[PDB]
């Protein structure tokens, strides 16, 4: 039956073809105890989001960043059933995130509570929420004012975050604006929000046996062969660029997810230039949607092309 899995995954390449890799599993690796934080020092707030397996909650953490100082954090946890398989899925995400290291454009792990109670993973709080809702909130406030350089900066930062994950040998299997968070200074951060989401919350995911597939964000090789590489993420990134430069419009607007959608993608269908994009930004998008993954740009390339335009 269906299990919890972070959409952030470490991988190891075993050859030079796209399907020659496997997924790194931390279940047999040991958890580093220097990350352990006392549960007594967490004061819980609202539910940020709730899924089938668990939820993410706002909280106040005493002494996590500096001595004597309370800050706001976000806490992943399981729901009370506490099935032991789901427990280890969440330990594996913990161990994985402890090995990543931090980066400005990733929602970083701060600590965890694992010994005297139910498992908590503790993350940086991002006050303005997911990028998708943020962009949508600012449709009637675009020149609280949102400008074109802000949009370009968001694009640059997400690419920067993905460069980090590439260099650390990770992929994100669900890169989209709903999984990017916004915080002070127009700063954006890639996260894995999957534990806080359901099938009721989202029609952008298609049920298919065990899988829950974000079809309109997926590269052809992901859709047709089940392959997720960093070049798949470049496709997804293109789709996320379209989201940014339309202020959060659903991709392939008005087109439903069905067998005809699979055919569109197979035959080379690509979205049009959205309102807030320049022609140069649309040329970037279009090359992210190269059918052949070798023709797509890399995240170092995109970090340059968008370092320039700023
Ligand atoms: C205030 O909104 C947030 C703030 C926030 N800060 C951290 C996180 C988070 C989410 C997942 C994993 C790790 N961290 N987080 C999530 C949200 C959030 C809640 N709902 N939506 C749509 C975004
Ligand atoms: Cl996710
Ligand atoms: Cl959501
Ligand atoms: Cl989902």
């Amino acid at each position: 039956q269906f299990r919890y899995e972070s959409q952030l995954q470490m991988v190891q390449v075993t050859g030079s073809s796209d399907n020659e890799y496997f997924y790194v599993d931390f279940r047999e690796y040991e958890y580093d105890l220097k990350w352990e934080f006392p549960r007594e020092n967490l004061e819980f707030g609202k539910v940020l989001g709730s899924g089938a397996f668990g939820k993410v909650m706002n909280a106040t953490a005493y002494g996590i960043s500096k001595t004597g100082v309370s800050i706001q954090v976000a806490v992943k946890m399981l729901k009370e059933k506490a099935d032991s398989s789901e427990r280890e899925a969440l330990m594996s995400e913990l161990k994985m995130m402890t090995q990543l290291g931090s980066h400005e454009n990733i929602v970083n792990l701060l600590g965890a509570c694992t010994l005297s109670g139910p498992i908590y993973l503790i993350f940086e709080y991002c006050c303005y929420g997911d990028l998708l809702n943020y962009l949508r909130s600012k449709r009637e406030k675009f020149s609280n004012v949102l400008t074109f350089e802000d949009l370009l900066c968001f694009a640059y930062q997400v690419a920067k975050g993905m460069e980090f994950l590439e260099f650390k040998s990770c992929v994100h299997r669900d890169l989209a604006a709903r999984n990017v968070l916004v915080t002070h200074g127009k700063v954006v951060k890639i996260c894995d929000f999957g534990l806080a989401r359901d099938i009721m919350s989202d029609s952008n995911y298609v049920v298919r046996g065990n899988a829950r597939l974000p079809v309109k964000w997926m590269a052809p090789e992901s859709l047709f062969e089940g392959i997720y590489t960093i070049k798949s993420d470049v496709w997804s990134y293109g789709i996320l660029l379209w989201e940014i430069f339309s202020l959060g419009v659903n991709p392939y607007p008005g087109i439903p997810v069905d067998a005809n959608f699979y055919k569109l993608i197979q035959n080379g269908f690509k979205m049009d230039q959205p309102f807030y994009a320049t022609e140069e930004i649309y040329i970037i998008m279009q090359s992210c949607w190269a059918f052949d993954s070798r023709k797509r740009p890399s995240f170092p390339n995109l970090t340059s092309f968008l370092g320039c335009q700023l």
